């Protein structure tokens, strides 16, 4: 052959001969492995717990609100019907969504923002959001009143397995079940988590289809693929989780290495006993104007032959050095953060480079926001839009009914959604909003584009500023 | 001859004798080992991995946005139809290419902005991007019900075979049958992965057109080719597959090196028993006021002839430093990125040089956008697009007909699209955003490139603009 780093002919390579293996099959090897360890690393490291929580922040962040972007033309709706839609679903969405009292969880312990946070951290965690949409009934009494069915069940990959262990199949993929194309049918799903001594039912698995009676979802599924072919995820972390596990190891070993030099303060090498040199040194000397009490200042006499070797305490190298940084940058690179975040080291940023590493890190950001979180509360969204297009709750666009729901173009017109996180983080204020401005001014953007920068949808805002400007109004101020 | 760089006169030049081998013949001959390596180094290091995600990041982002450019001069059409075709097919198509149906992936797992970057990503992988286009009947049962039956099975490069493992030949190359002139006219795919010891069918090919029938694209196949002659493509990691893994290997190696420098933070070397020993220094102390509970700082006394040698951590070499900065810069070199973004140390920048790195590479990434990433989801495009005029959804040119799909020159005038990803960086903001309004109203640029360098799309972007302003005007607000 003529290609160098793909024979082995050569002595850097002769040893290097990996496998042909299907991704899937890497996935029911390793599987487990790569889950436990990446949680194991995620609940003892702080900088891979950091890294988790950048990811929500910045994915994600304070809020995940809905914007409604109702395909008028696909639906043949009036442009003056839009609006109309879009005021009443936000509204109705956001109020619950945001609302403490945790509606869309089946655990009714995490706010929509915290169930999208909760899938975003586990996708780095685990490669895949996994959740299933159960059904809590409605219309019920007082006490256990709901204003919608829907919820949403977050599930550990875990429990995704094949029933009973089998081996894998072209139409069993290490949990689910798949179709002549490939496509996820139903999922296989331990009812309870493995190994837990807490639960007697987790010896049995449970078949959860992905579509109901009709396409909607029962199950939740997702995942960013690397190779074709791919059906379950894995997990960024896995690329680095030797290197994550190796840097702690030695940072913890270099610390370790630090005491034990800091400890040995000194050292008598002495032929005499120890009760003699300590003595000299202060050993049983009271403090006035075998522990020895310092009072200050001692000058000891030592003996000919008795050694006193101070051992003052050096600065332990690689960690705080370029080496470290090179690590946790490896690690970074994988978890698609800058050193500066991930590492919380900002000692050697500028304006410029600051904004570059931003610029490089909120691509991959908004591609996880829009690849991951986007479609999970998109599937969220339609399942209380088809709640509320059955009851009727909406203003339904001209010529539609409740029926229609079933088109998947009229249906995916409606369902169109856009989610406002977070503002998108502001290194420097005056500069980037005076560009913002003019980019609104001279056309080149919309005000929706720019506020949901802000963090916010231009709607709310603009009967915001018309409420202030009406205050300011009739209380006279010449602002 | 006198060249000293084309003879084996120089002591330098002696030993290198390369083989005259044809391209088709390095993939025939190396070939699966290339990929199996790429695929184990991207899984293997962070840095590769992050190479990958910078590649589906840069290219794609988190949006391919259709923006349709129907060539209505060898049309022949009016005035005014474009605008209408534009708008109706960039409505449907956009919507269902976001949807979170997974509408486009056979698998419907991926969106199509997520097989654009799959595709993105198994190209720096693999050299090739290969996919089916298959075909699933709309309009059937409901939980079945499509939008279209346009559907893509991405594929891996690995299935693409000579079928029973003969040898190639003048018509058929590593999988792919080729005509007279050497075009590709069928590609040779086993029915499963290969080695996959979860399916029998592996052990056998199925051959599948190019193109199906009357035009009609089956197959899609991508390749950056290097050398003329060349069908199949190589990976642009396989420059650096020896670099990748002989760094990686001393990246290892130093840090096991500096955790075993570390482990052993002291010794003492004496003919005295280690348990005496160890019992001079602290074991079996009690600590208030097998092996050392620490308390404090300790002072051991040890008898002449035991040195006690205090060994603490030392800062590694090689990495952190410059030496590891020129590995990952010849690895970038191949991979097309800029040191900064492989490695994500942007501390040794400053606005020209950062300005001029993104200039860099931005030209390596729109090159491979138009000529990997535009080229399969046009492909796709015209498939789906096929589907659309021949339900007549699609306003047709005057005399036009679905029968003119066939003619290559006006399909192709209808196919026509541009690609909108994710917005170009804008590293220095208020600076681009000036040039950008001056280039337009100096009529250098046009609100169609400048929009689409921002992420956004024209039409879209006025049409919401012309709400805003009629929502202020109603609201009575003064910006």
């Amino acid at each position: 052959g003529g290609l160098e780093g793909a024979e082995r002919n050569t002595r850097e390579m002769f040893r290097w001969t990996p496998a042909i293996i299907s991704p899937d099959q890497q996935i029911a090897q390793d599987g487990t492995l790569a889950l436990s360890r990446a949680q194991d690393i995620v609940q003892n490291d702080g900088y891979a717990f950091g890294a988790v929580a950048i990811h929500r922040d910045s994915v994600v962040g304070s809020q995940y609100k809905l914007n409604s972007k109702p395909n008028s033309l696909v639906l043949g709706a009036p442009e003056g019907w839009a609006e109309e839609f879009q005021e009443v679903v936000e509204a109705r969405f956001n109020m619950v969504a945001e609302s403490p009292e945790n509606w869309f969880d089946a655990r009714r312990m995490n706010t929509l923002t915290g169930l999208v946070r909760l899938a975003v951290g586990g996708f780095i965690m685990t490669g895949e959001v996994l959740a299933s949409c159960e059904w809590m009934k409605p219309n019920g009494t007082r006490m256990q009143r709901r204003p919608f069915g829907t919820a949403i069940q977050m599930i550990s990959p875990y429990r995704l397995s094949n029933p009973d262990n089998i081996m894998d199949d072209k139409y069993l993929r290490s949990g689910v079940k798949l179709d002549e194309m490939g496509a996820p049918i139903g999922y296989w799903l331990r009812k309870a988590f493995p190994g837990d001594p807490t639960d007697l039912e987790q010896w049995r698995w449970e078949y959860q289809p992905a579509r109901f009676d009709w396409g909607r979802r029962r199950m939740i599924h997702i995942i960013e693929a690397l190779l074709p072919g791919q059906t379950r995820g894995i997990s960024e972390m896995v690329a680095a989780l030797k290197q994550m596990k190796m840097t702690r190891n030695f940072q913890e070993v270099t610390l370790q290495n630090a005491i034990v030099n800091a400890t040995y303060a000194a050292a008598i090498e002495s032929e005499l006993p120890s009760d003699v040199v300590f003595n000299q040194m202060g050993m049983g000397q009271t403090p006035f104007g075998k522990n020895i009490a310092i009072d200050g200042a001692k000058i000891p006499h030592l003996f000919p032959g008795t050694k006193l070797k101070m051992q003052p305490a050096g600065t332990p190298g690689g960690v705080g050095t370029d080496y470290e940084e090179s690590l946790l940058r490896n690690i970074a690179a994988s978890l698609g953060l800058s050193y500066e975040q991930f590492s919380r080291d900002y000692t050697k940023t500028n304006y410029s480079s600051a904004r570059a590493s931003m610029a490089e890190t909120w691509k991959y950001m908004e591609s996880r926001k829009k690849l991951v979180a986007d479609r999970f509360a998109s599937m969220i969204y339609t399942l209380w839009l088809e709640e509320e297009v059955n009851a009727g709750n909406v203003p339904l666009p001209p010529g539609f009914t409740w029926r229609d729901f079933y088109d998947p173009m009229k249906r995916d017109a409606l369902c169109n959604a856009e989610w406002i996180g977070a503002s998108r983080g502001q290194i420097d204020e005056k500069k980037e909003t005076e560009a913002a401005i003019l980019r609104i001014k001279n056309g080149l953007s919309t005000y929706e584009a720019e506020i949901a920068r802000l963090g916010g949808d231009f709607r709310e805002v603009f009967k915001q500023r018309a409420r202030e400007e009406g205050i300011i109004k009739d209380l006279g101020l010449d602002f």
